[PDB]
C-alpha cells in the first residue's frame, strides 16, 4: 500500500504520500522527473494514482522521495493527470505541513526551517508553528525569471493576444484576462478553463521552452489568466490539464509573475503583494532579492500560504484491479479528458 | 496526525468503476429511529447539510463518488443499514453503493464472511436489500442484490423542451424516482466522447422535470422527486445501455442499478421482460451488470416487480477524515469546471 496524508492548501489539494512510495530510478531528482516523465513504468505508476478511480479531478499527489542535498529534509516530485511537474507552492506548503505535522520532521516553534528537494532546486520552507500544528508556511522559491515579455500570437477565437512567458519553478504563459473577453470569478470557472486549454495546446505546439541549466524541466505547464481586485490583489486563475482551475492563488505562477512585475519595473526587493484565487483564497507573495540566471535578470520569490491536514488515506498497489490502468471523462475532468 | 482529532474511518470500494466509500467507524449519530427518518433528517435538518456538504464537497469529497453512512440496523432481519449521501442530498438506494457497502462489510470483517457464499441483508429508508454475496479467499468476488420493489408510474409521458422539441420519458421507480429516456430523442449515443454533453441534456431535464414533475413513493413519503434523468440505448450485442445523469452534472460510471430497476418495470410493462429474464447493462465507460426479473409483485395496489442487479465491488483503500469545523472551507464548496453546469447552486 501506499501511505497518504491529504492536505489542502488554500483550498488546493495536496495528498502527501509519505510511506511506500516506490524506488523511483535516477541519482538526481532532475533524474527521477525524467524518468517519471518518459518510462512506460512511471506512466504506469502516475495513472494508477491520479485518474479513476483512486484519484480526483481535483488534487495532486506529492511523492516523496529520498534526499539527496544533506541539507534536505526530503525530496518531492507533484503527480498531476498531465505529468509529473517539479515545482508547485500549493503543494511545497502541502508537503511542510505534512511532514510537520505527522512527526517525520520534528516541530519546532515558533519557527521551523523545513527545506525540501525538487527538481527545480531547493525551496527552504519557515513555517510557523504554535501547539503542534502548522499554521502557515513561508516557501523561498527557486530563481524565478522572465523568458519573453508579450510575445504576441494568434488565436482563431479571439485574434491576437499577447502573454509573458516566464518560469516560477515551472513555465508559464500569464495571459492578462480581459483579452479573452471573461473575468476571473467562479461563475466563470469553465469558461476561463476552456480559453486556457485552446491557449495551452497552441502554446505547448509552437512555444517550445527549457529551463536553461535543468534539461530535465521543459514546456508550459499551465496559462494563467491574471487581473486586479478593487483592493488591489493580483487575481489568478491557472488553468491545468485536461481542464480545471487551481484552488490557490497559484504559488509558482505568482513567482513567474512577480519576474514579469520586476522586469516592467512594478515591484521591488522588499514588496509584499498579496495574491486570490478563483475562490477568493490568498496567499503573500514577496520579492525578496534580485539574482541572475544564465546570465538573465532574476528574482528570488517568496510564497506565504497556509495548509490543512484533512485526513489519511491509503491505498493499495494492487495492480490486478479491473480498473488499473485508470480512466477519465469530460464530464468532470474537462475538455481534454478524452486525450488521457 | 490524527492524533487528538475526531475522525470518520472508511473503507474505499469502487463497483465497475463507481465509488462508494464505506463509512464504518466514527459515523456521527443520525437522528431518527427508523432509517427512512433519519434520510428525511439529513435532507431537512441544517445539521445533515452540515455534515453531508463535509463530506462530499471540496476540499474533503470529489465530483465524483458517494459517501455511505453505515448505521445502526432497525428491522431484526437486517445485518447493517445505510444512507447514500451526494453532491445534490442523500439518497434511499443505490445499486453500485449497495454492492460498495456489501463488500466492504465482508472483507473487514463487520459481517462475518462465509464461503461459497453471504447473505448480507442491508437496510435502507426503501425497505430491505437482500444482498447476496460470493464470497473466496477473504474475498467478495461479486454480490448478486435483490432489490426492493420497483414500478412504473407511466410511460411514454410527454414533455416539451426548447433544445430538442418534445420527448418522451418513462416515469418510474427502482427504490428511487427515474425519468428514463430513449437517447436518440437528443440526437447523442452514449459513449465516453459525449460525457458532457449527455450530462448537459440531463441536467436541462432534470430542472425541468422537477419543477413540472412531483412524484412521491405511495407508502414512503420520505423518498420523493425524480432522483435522476437516465438515458438508455441497446447496443450492438443487446445490452441496456445507459447513462445516468447526476446533479449538478456527472455520468454515473456504473451501469446503474437502481436505473436498470426502473427499467425492468418498464420493459415488463411493455411485455419485453418476463419473471426469469436476465439481461445485461453496460454503462458510458463499458462496465457492466446483470439485471434479472426474479419475481412480480404489488406495491400499494400497483403491479410491480423484483429486480436483480449483479456487479463486482473492489476496495482500493481505507481513509479517514478529520470531523473539524474549524477548518476555514468547513463550509465546503464546488465549480462548474468539475463539478458540472449546476455546481453554481451548490
Amino acid at each position: 500500500t501506499i501511505q497518504l496524508l491529504d492536505v489542502h492548501c488554500e483550498g488546493e489539494i495536496g495528498r502527501v504520500a509519505i510511506g511506500g512510495v516506490p524506488k523511483i530510478p535516477g541519482n538526481t531528482v532532475a533524474e527521477q522527473l525524467h524518468w517519471l516523465n518518459t518510462d512506460p513504468k512511471g506512466e504506469e505508476l502516475r495513472r494508477f494514482l491520479v485518474l479513476e478511480p483512486r484519484g480526483a479531478p481535483i488534487g495532486s499527489v506529492n511523492l516523496l522521495l529520498p534526499a539527496r542535498h544533506p541539507d534536505a529534509d526530503a525530496a518531492f516530485i507533484i503527480l498531476q493527470p498531465d505529468q509529473a511537474h517539479a515545482s508547485s507552492g500549493s503543494n511545497s506548503i502541502c508537503v511542510t505541513t505534512a511532514l510537520l505535522e505527522s512527526g517525520i520532521v520534528e516541530m519546532k516553534e515558533p519557527e521551523t526551517v523545513v527545506t525540501l528537494e525538487t527538481a527545480a532546486g531547493l525551496v527552504r520552507a519557515t513555517a510557523t508553528c504554535r501547539d503542534g500544528r502548522c499554521e502557515k508556511v513561508r516557501l523561498t522559491m527557486v530563481p524565478s525569471f522572465v523568458h519573453e515579455l508579450d510575445v504576441g500570437i494568434d488565436t482563431p477565437q479571439w485574434g491576437r493576444i499577447k502573454l509573458d512567458l516566464c518560469y516560477g519553478g515551472i513555465f508559464y504563459a500569464l495571459v492578462d484576462v480581459g483579452q479573452i473577453g471573461l473575468t476571473i470569478g467562479k461563475a466563470n470557472a469553465a469558461s476561463l478553463v476552456q480559453a486556457g486549454m485552446v491557449l495551452k495546446e497552441l502554446i505547448n505546439r509552437t512555444v517550445p521552452v527549457v529551463h536553461p541549466e535543468i534539461p530535465a524541466i521543459s514546456g508550459v505547464a499551465y496559462v494563467m489568466f491574471r487581473d486586479i481586485d478593487a483592493d488591489g490583489a493580483i487575481r489568478t486563475c491557472t488553468t491545468m490539464w485536461p481542464g480545471r482551475a487551481d484552488r490557490s492563488p497559484c504559488g509558482t505562477g505568482n513567482s513567474a509573475n512577480l519576474a514579469t512585475l520586476h522586469a516592467r519595473g512594478k515591484a521591488r526587493v522588499g514588496d509584499v503583494f498579496k495574491s486570490r484565487s478563483i475562490i477568493g483564497s490568498e496567499f503573500e507573495v514577496g520579492l525578496q532579492a534580485e539574482t541572475e540566471v544564465a546570465g538573465k535578470p532574476a528574482i528570488i520569490p517568496t510564497i506565504t500560504g497556509r495548509g490543512f491536514t484533512f485526513g489519511l488515506s491509503q491505498v493499495a498497489l494492487d495492480p490486478f484491479d479491473p480498473m488499473a490502468n485508470g480512466f477519465a471523462l469530460t464530464d468532470v475532468w474537462g475538455p481534454l479528458a478524452g486525450d488521457i
